[PDB]
């Protein structure tokens, strides 16, 4: 049981996730804007975050950047001065003012017509974010390929189009990170947030804080396989989770929140999965009633695959390209 399953997740783990080759272009680009940034302003920075830092990236990953400044400083000529000496180094997009933020949207150039990355402006939400899932995944090895192989899952079964009514890939991490912290017993990870050693840090408005000491934790009292966590998760969300009443979220205790206690009956909440640091976010406020659908028919299609009569079961039907 699961066994035959796991080796078929780590096989298809390791062709999945982004190369060294790609990963050191990625880096090499980032040390270049890094360069372009430093004559424009010193005393910024350029941090990296989302799944290329976490390291929960597939191939052909885009960047996700923040510049970090003083408040007192007025942005407008650092980030305009920025966006032109980049558009002088060879790359191409665009520079977006709105609502009184600025963002670059880089799409052209390594490191080619391959190249998209996005830069915003103290963006600290997203650091703190990206540093919370960075420390689950150096909590335990399973995280990362369970990650990769549920993003992989959802990206060629339709499910991962938050623009045409389905979840991000970070709704999915969550939805990962939440079933192995509340759902599955043993638990694989605890709670961070709610941790006794968790100290209030307020940052933009919201506590961002967590137990990060990660080497004071102790080893993980769950000691299933890669298979049995996935066959498990799969199971969790096809037919267990009530998507009409419950929010995921981990700000409880025990994993449990219903809408109408959170007060979650154009933001949908349809699908609520409540941010973890900016917690009047639902995550999942791009899912449709069709694209909740959709994603919960996949889920079950996943878990009956997976307890197949049939043998030998047809795993590479999991990572099959769904129509449409």
């Amino acid at each position: 049981s699961h066994k035959e399953f796991t080796k078929f997740c780590y096989e298809v783990y390791n062709e999945i996730k982004i190369s060294d080759k790609e990963f050191k272009e990625k880096r090499a680009a980032l040390d270049t804007l890094r360069l372009c940034l430093k004559r424009i302003s010193p005393d910024a920075e350029l941090v990296a975050f989302g799944s290329l830092e976490s390291g929960l990236a597939l191939k052909n990953s885009d960047m996700d950047l923040c510049v970090l400044m003083d408040s007192r400083v007025q942005s407008d000529t650092i980030a305009l001065q920025f966006y032109e000496e980049l558009i002088a180094e060879g790359f191409e997009g665009a520079f977006l003012q709105a609502a009184r933020i600025p963002i670059i949207k880089l799409t052209s150039d390594g490191f080619g017509a391959s190249f998209q990355c996005d830069i915003g402006f103290n963006n600290r939400l997203a650091i703190h974010n990206t540093l919370l899932l960075s420390s689950y995944t150096k909590l335990d090895a399973r995280l990362k390929p369970m990650v990769l192989l549920v993003k992989h899952w959802a990206k060629r079964k339709q499910i991962n189009s938050p623009y045409f009514g389905t979840l991000s890939s970070y709704g999915y991490v969550l939805m990962v990170l939440y079933y192995l912290i509340h759902v599955i017993k043993p638990p694989v990870f605890p709670n961070l947030l709610l941790s006794p050693l968790k100290q209030e840090k307020i940052v933009d408005g919201f506590d961002v804080g967590f137990d990060d000491k990660l080497e004071d934790i102790p080893p993980s009292q769950n000691y299933s396989s890669l298979g049995s966590l996935l066959h498990g998760f799969f199971a969790f969300y096809a037919y267990a989770f009530e998507p009409r009443e419950k929010v995921v979220t981990f700000r409880r205790p025990d994993g449990y929140l219903t809408k109408q206690e959170k007060g979650w009956t154009k933001d949908r909440y349809i699908l609520a999965i409540e941010d973890p640091f900016e917690i009047s976010h639902n995550v999942g406020r791009t899912v449709s009633s069709s694209g909740l659908y959709r994603i919960r028919g996949e889920f079950m299609a996943a878990s009956r695959l997976l307890n197949s009569r049939s043998y030998p079961i047809p795993y590479d039907s999991l990572f099959e390209e769904a129509p449409i």
